[PDB]
């Protein structure tokens, strides 16, 4: 009871306190993402049969009640209106199956013990109970456990942003590749000195780049540059970014502030070295870049330089010019997030901890992120499209464990 | 006054149907798109005084906008809406206030209304503060925009509209808002002036038939895409890169050659359509129903364009189904017709012509020069073409 402290629950806590999580559909770097909303309310599944006696053990058909991420509420067949039983099953789990099942794999669908003594005729009220019903696709487990063959292998060396000196890229080997995620280990430090992030992140490039693109570099197999995921072409009318070039961007060492900042360098390829006005680098289509006055325009606090600001009065003060807002991308897809829904986020600050959070603010494109538990001071500005924000129970379906909703170390 | 036909009225088709235009600052490419933040309900206005004998004016209210035209009711008139009238905002009576004093002309209350008050001005003066009128010079800004840089004799290159694969030299025959006639060298062609279908002479020999800046790959020759038919604009269907041309051009196929800029907003990548919910034109042979990209990649053995490289980009442009508007009837694009907004699919509309089949929809990217506000024919004196199934 007490002894089994397996950690952070989502069913007991959304058991409690009736919350909505952001369906998979949101998420567009994570598995089931294609095969998804295959899934909602009255999906029937064979499922493994819990109050059995007996492994080898023995199956029984159940409905979704309710979906959270990859989580489904299940109630099993013949409980009708009585949900005391009701269970959450993870849909990456090999025991959740399509009806029919069994019945190729030789195994025996029993009523819970619970229920059992409520009909004699089991077979046909199920025939009954499941006409006009919809099921897991075929190939459900296949697909996913195909898609996530990932093409990072421990021991590929590649280029990341120095996470001391953000200004310049240094050489990290890939040593944990779990869910998509990597751990890299710096080739100049170690043991302890890491970084994890998504194999799309914007951080990681493949041996060669800062040079080729002009980016300071610490110092001078190799992942293909096949294997990262290439940036959105941007067609421009007119001219493009330039040096001295004044706008608004998320602080890479603080994504709980939007800031002014400047363009400091044009590199090739659509790569800027912005500064806060230390130089750190977005692609021009980066959604962490915005024209100025974005932040007043949105009622979101727009962080000032040292130290009442006014954007026309800075231009003229500074004798400069803001980067015209045709050059940003700032749209908004119809995404799906809503404020109070529940996901996994990673802290971007400590990246190894992915966490227990809540959308706090949808800004068009941006999401402000909260972690349950904690401070306003630990909120962060990301993309709607982040690779670094995932579905509830994305943790435990790829093995990764998530950090419960309270302030206290893990 | 019934031998009076003038045509098509917008003023009441809107009021009839309950209708609601498309706004001014949805089109950048149109006159007085700059000057639109200007114009909102309550603005005040000096317009000619139509209910009067003896040129005489008086000043009104905007009630209500439809593109280009403003409802307008004049001031006294209070709660009564039955003298409402329509004014489009690019004619030449309707003025700030203060232009009859300038121009010592006459205030003179409507006659229906002329007993309610003796102290008119009084009552006007109350009336005005805090009120908001016409820019000085909005006319005169209007008049200037105006002014086409393209002009008559001048020279260029045109997409052969009987065999697109070809440009085909022609020379400016006429200039109306911003649109070319153009006469072939070598049976007329209109367009707008930023028609993606006209180029410089020698464009064709520069390409062999913007910037960009972008990563690794590139389009090839093969790869696979979904594109706007140019010779059924109510289709969209699988498509084929055929050649890479310079500048970032893009010759295209259905599964005969058409070029497309790489910028174009005429092109998408493969599953768009499924993905939006848009009926695919399959190649001629499948169905769809049924067509399923996976298993035509796989039999044609090809790769799909890869989505990066496509514009897609969608601005908060503010089209909505059922919004009116003006359209060129892009297969014959001397008729431009009354029209609806029927669809709007991110950055791409499709335009439904009130009266006709749906066969003849087209679908257009929201910042397309070939659609028009309400009232622009008006404005720039070109003939709309009326909402029937019946020729001009
Ligand atoms: C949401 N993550 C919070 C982790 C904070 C832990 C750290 N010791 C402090 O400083
Ligand atoms: C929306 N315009 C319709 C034009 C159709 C005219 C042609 N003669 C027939 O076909």
């Amino acid at each position: 009871q007490d002894a089994l402290v397996l950690g952070f629950d989502w069913g007991k806590f959304l058991k409690d306190h009736s919350y909505k999580a952001a369906p998979v559909s949101c998420f567009k770097h994570v598995p089931l993402y294609d095969q998804w909303e295959d899934v909602m309310k009255g999906m029937k599944v064979e499922v493994l049969n819990s109050d059995a006696v007996l492994p080898s053990r023995v199956y029984w058909i159940a409905s979704v009640i309710q979906t959270a991420g990859y989580r489904v509420l299940l109630r099993y067949e013949g409980f009708e209106n009585d949900a005391s039983h009701d269970f959450w099953c993870n849909l990456g789990t090999v025991d959740v199956h399509p009806i029919g099942w069994c019945a190729i794999n030789s195994k025996i669908l029993v009523p819970p013990r619970t229920i059992h003594a409520k009909f004699t005729d089991w077979k046909g009220y199920l025939m009954k109970r499941l006409v006009g019903s919809r099921t897991l696709p075929v190939d459900f487990h296949i697909k996913m456990v195909e898609s996530m063959k990932y093409p990072f292998r421990q021991g590929m060396r590649l280029e990341v942003v120095d996470k001391s000196q953000v200004s310049r890229t240094r050489m990290a080997v890939v040593d944990t590749v779990i869910g998509g995620r990597l751990r890299l280990l710096y080739e100049d430090g170690d043991s302890d000195d890491d970084f994890w992030c998504h194999m799309w992140s914007p951080l990681i490039h493949p041996v060669g780049w800062s040079r080729r693109v002009g980016h300071g570099i610490k110092m001078s197999c190799d992942a293909v540059p096949y294997l990262f995921k290439k940036v959105r072409a941007v067609y421009t009318e007119g001219g493009w970014f330039e040096e001295g070039m004044k706008l608004e961007a998320i602080d890479p060492l603080n994504l709980g502030n939007i800031c002014v900042a400047t363009v400091c360098k044009v590199l090739l390829d659509g790569y800027l070295m912005i500064c806060v006005d230390d130089w750190f680098c977005y692609h021009a289509s980066s959604h962490a870049i915005f024209p100025a006055t974005f932040c007043q325009k949105n009622d979101i606090e727009l962080t000032p330089p040292k130290g009442t600001f006014n954007w026309e009065n800075y231009l003229e003060k500074t004798k400069s010019k803001a980067a015209p807002s045709r050059l940003f991308n700032m749209d908004c897809p119809n995404h799906g997030f809503k404020v109070g829904m529940k996901l996994e986020a990673v802290d971007l600050m400590e990246p190894r901890l992915i966490c227990v959070a809540t959308v706090k603010r949808v800004v068009h494109r941006l999401l402000s992120i909260h972690f349950d538990g904690w401070d306003s001071e630990y909120d962060q500005w990301v993309d709607c499209e982040s690779p670094d924000i995932y579905p509830v129970g994305w943790c435990e379906l790829t093995g990764y464990q998530l950090q419960p909703p309270v302030a206290a170390e893990p």
